[PDB]
């Protein structure tokens, strides 16, 4: 079975993130799943930034670039770069990300109210979030 999730959509999108911020790599790295959820993708990925990571640690489109005539989900991570963070709130990153993977339990329509309001919950618009708190009331009432 060919199961590549909306998970690793998260992964392919989070890697849209400024690769300046590689502890961002790190971080993603090891509050995933090592285990299980290693993708061929995130094999790549983990082991060419590891190997920057061990000396000089940036990683550029030039990678994936010279990658042009293998592992072309490069091309789809260099279409990732291609595609702005600039259309994009920052909370396509972060909020989606946790949320596209989280929503992989037992959350159903409601239990994502919950999630959607612990995310933000860092310190968002959440007078906004309040009202949006009471739907996440309704989840909480689900029980």
């Amino acid at each position: 079975f060919d199961n590549l999730s909306r998970q690793e959509k998260a992964e392919r999108a989070f890697l849209k993130h400024l690769m300046r911020d590689k502890d961002t790599f790190l971080n993603y790295y090891e509050s995933v799943d090592k285990d299980n959820f290693t993708n061929q993708h995130f094999k790549y990925v983990f082991e060419v930034l590891h190997d920057f990571y061990a000396e000089n640690d940036q990683y550029n489109i030039s990678d994936a670039v010279q990658y042009v005539n293998s592992n072309e989900l490069r091309e789809t991570l260099i279409s990732l770069e291609q595609y702005n963070l600039n259309d994009e709130p920052y909370e396509n990153e972060i909020d989606d990300y946790v949320n596209v993977i989280n929503e992989k339990g037992q959350e159903t329509i409601e239990s994502l109210n919950h999630k959607l309001r612990e995310a933000t919950r860092i310190g968002d618009v959440e007078l906004q979030k309040y009202y949006l708190q009471q739907i996440v009331a309704k989840n909480k009432e689900r029980m």
